[PDB]
């Protein structure tokens, strides 16, 4: 199938729905989904939803919120208490499944109250909780790949999205560590401070009384001028010891 | 109706002046006003004016005009000798104010001869009256209470994708600006930028150059210490130095 | 003149040719020619040719192919034996001419079989170079590209590997592969612009001067890895990149 | 007030006991006292004692003899065994006291069989006559150089118990792991260095003025300390002290 | 020619003056002069004098004082306010001259009251002083730098200030008025930088500007202290604290 | 094994010798050897010899001719023409051996004339410090014990190790290497090697100083290029 065949299939699917709710993160694929939806159905029939929670930073939320206004869509934020589900709070390998199960549930109730006929995400063809909510991945059921979504992104003149596929803060705690409101706010504030110093790719691992910072090895040399400030700032967030991993990022 | 009305009040004001001259700097709001003026009045009723001066590099002028000339508007450049004003020459804390006074005076002179009804700038939100108010300039995006989000909304909605400091901020308050020392500072910053340091300030302190850099680059800067010391010394500085506080 | 003017001369020239072949490498300048040719003639009347050869890495060849189907073009690869010419294999100062002659000869043979009016390259101001004939400077191609919505292109300039060997050095398959593996390893550490100059038993690493500080955390790993690649001494040029 | 009156204070002090036992360690302070003993009491009346244990290096021990022997002193080595104590092995915050008491206990015995009048240590401002003669850090340095003393341990060899947190019990595998890391790090050219043990994590404390010079050894220390047992190897941003 | 003939001329010169006052700084030269004076004339016929003033640290004074005591000589301190001279207070190029004219004047008054026959400095073969009548016996006996270390070795002299220090006036450009507060703030700045591990350091005073001069090979090791040195010297009175790219001196 | 035994063992051996000739290089070892020989046998019984050759810097030679006279010994300089021998000129893996044989033949010829019983050096020909079982700990101990403060701190190796085996040593390419190392030490790097490789200079530095060296890269590049090198590089393996 050509790029023209699958955009045509994508247009046929959107036209059948008239009114949709789009799960928007700022990503390459969700932006293409949000952009195609507005171009086919219109601004007055597309509702974009961006999720806010403690597991993601508010900087990524505030940014993905405005990327959708830059796309010219009616955007709406919703907040989720992920730690209300213990399966998420206990930080088990399947905690991310229950996060999206709770995420796809909130989208459906919004899809009911706004009058939308389906929930759209930006999942491509190259998972579980995506089906029970009836969420539809239009890009994948039209046989798109990452090479296809990039092609249609240039054709629609889309150049501004996010390259930082942000990760849940739970990856900063070893499996089995109980997440709390305060230790999550402890990690995110330390990562926000380090990012403001000029280090966009950074991890602050949580080791009880120890913070273990992960930087790209080719940036550790540039980090030297900040040792004393990061030490005291992170001590003032609760960490007793502030360290920097010699093994680098991941 | 919020936006729908914020854009409607603007279209009404633009329709009301018929012919306009637009002070253009390349920023978001100057690009937004100029585009709205051409979409409502047409090129033959809109003039974009870009200022050139020694207080800015020979580069940003070539870019701001290149951008409005790319939008398809009759663009005029005008050069102002800001150093003719003693408040600007001796760099007083209100030197910014007397710079706008001089620019808005030149604009109304340009607007009076091409037949425009008003001068427009893209202002949103001290020694006397507002320089805009003193010159009769209209800030239509202010009047419509456009907030930044409203500006952000429309440019994408009208298709605008391409859009963009005075050199006086390199000198202390009270220090006299000369044609030589401005060339001195600007040549110093141009060289440092060519070494791979885009964001840089060379603060002028008579015989001392105080280099401000993002603190996360000072490590990457040490290979150039001796070359930067000798280059700036040949630009007229006796001492070439690096601020430990960094940029800002 | 204005950018919209040089765009029209570029469109008027492309419409007079109707059917063209485009020498595609993946950089900013050849991506703009390919996208402009496609947006004036369509996938039917444009063929993109990407060259595969010993002097350029297979990394750049695979991506350049990938970027060309992504822009919506019918892409054809072709293989060039630069070393089959004795002038190139012995690395004379004339190597650039026979390399260029061999490359452009192959492309006009491709353009003749598909009926193209001319062969296009992306040469700019300061075969037909349409961008240069319309007076496109480096600052102009950045503007027109953002206006069209182009994004993913090879940001680091590609260069023939013959520049890593002294003039008069006979290029073999071993030493070329040796320099390739060295430069490839250095890029993976986080250094996209780098040269490994070949001097028999000595590797001379050329880095941009603003990155040498950031490089010292890698000194030992680079020394060991290039030593296992064949070099006896792994050194860092104090002069820097070029 | 002067260094001369401070030297004459311990000359008279040592010449009143006439037979002593010196807790030799290798530092400049215990090197100063033992030489000051031999000069005023002679080789026959001075006894140099050295404590080998599981909390110290073989290296601070070995050269503590090569020096003690080269001053011309009747050197003799003893071996003490902490960690068999209940308070020291668990690193409770009182372990420093029992380590001291158990140390001072046998010296009291050794000095007995030697017909000595008092035990001496190297404390500054048992018998600490460097503390009684009012010797500060600067007065010990000037008297040591004046007496022609050139050899002493110039990096303070502390007790390995300070590398462990309060509550963690110390093992033959705990200490050897930590002491092997500090030995490896010092071999790279960093003489003042600590390796704090926190189970899976190693916490390196270097002088801040050396951390810039430490970058070139980052990966090698990461791999080596991972082979000694540590899962993570980190550099403390606060530094040494 | 031989060291013994030069020692002989020095011995005879001391025996002829019998009672001497010695300008003692702690260098190898003034140590050799003081040691020889004690050996030939005795303790009660030799007076060592160290100058204490606002233009030097209190610690070089404290060290030179103990050095004279460790050699076994009666040493006394004298205080001079160099800033009472307008040539010194305004820091003129010839301020060095009026500084030592004042230093050599105070010594001669002491040499008058204690019965000395001459004042001795430690000047070898390689202005204000002559006009004061001070005697340089090492110069008169033709001692060169190497002969000083020779005779110092014969006498067992091994301890002395290996670093001759300069007056803080070198931290102020010519024409600057020296005051009791900017003297102290410059000395506190240098005293603090040395505590970080930088023994060779200059803090050049430019009113609102501090121009730190460091050995160029130490600058890399210095980046970790940038922020702490910034705030410390700002609390001392400097608005801008800066690092000279030329390095120590130049 | 006190220090008085070994100081006695040394003067006891010095006593047997009666008259000696000392190979003086300037280091602390040949200094301790020279002063003791002066302290025990006297100035007219000791002849300090300093070798001057193209394989060692003139700065080292001038320093040792002064320090030895500074110590009260009557010095004699001697000039060694190593490059006359073709094993040393062409730098073979055994060219060190012909150098030690040229050196020690010359000083043995000198000791015979002035009437010395032996030639002595400062190893830790007689090595009295080695025979008395000295160590570097005891060499500084006895040095200060006699008032020894001044000696050459950075011990200089033979410049032959800067040239690969097979390279022909010449007057110009030796001056090249020696000028480059003098410059690198004046910047604040006492332990440095500049390996010769025709058009390439391969600087060797301790790995703990490579960061402190960054500020000098450009000035070292152009200085060493004005001395004859086309490419100036830094060895990533560091010193040795
Ligand atoms: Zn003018
Ligand atoms: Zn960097
Ligand atoms: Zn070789
Ligand atoms: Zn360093
Ligand atoms: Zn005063
Ligand atoms: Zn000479």
């Amino acid at each position: 199938a050509t790029l023209a065949t699958k955009k045509a299939t994508l247009v046929a699917a959107l036209k059948d729905l008239q009114r949709v709710t789009v799960a928007f993160s700022g990503g390459i694929d969700s932006t293409l989904v949000l952009k195609m939806a507005l171009d086919v159905l219109g601004r007055d029939n597309v509702t974009a939803v961006v999720a806010n929670s403690e597991l993601f930073t508010d900087e990524e939320f505030d940014k993905a919120m405005s990327l959708a206004e830059e796309l010219g869509a009616n955007v709406q934020g919703t907040t989720l208490d992920y730690l209300s589900d213990d399966h998420i709070k206990n930080n088990t390998p399947d905690s991310w499944y229950y996060a999206k199960k709770m995420f796809y549930s909130r989208l459906n109730d919004i899809a009911a109250n706004n009058g939308s006929a389906a929930v759209l995400d930006g999942m491509i063809k190259n998972l579980k909780a995506r089906s029970e909510a009836g969420a539809r991945s239009l890009l994948q059921e039209a046989d798109f790949f990452k090479t296809d979504v990039r092609a249609l992104a240039q054709e629609l003149g889309l150049t501004n999205w996010n390259k930082v596929a942000s990760c849940s803060v739970s990856s900063r705690f070893p499996y089995g560590t109980t997440l709390t409101h305060d230790n999550i706010a402890q990690v995110m504030a330390a990562e926000k401070y380090l990012r403001s110093l000029g280090f966009p790719t950074v991890r602050v691992r949580f080791h009880n009384d120890i913070a273990r910072i992960e930087l790209p090895e080719a940036r550790i040399g540039d980090f030297l001028v900040f040792n004393d400030r990061v030490n005291r700032q992170l001590q003032s967030l609760g960490f007793r010891y502030v360290t920097l991993d010699l093994g680098g990022f991941r």
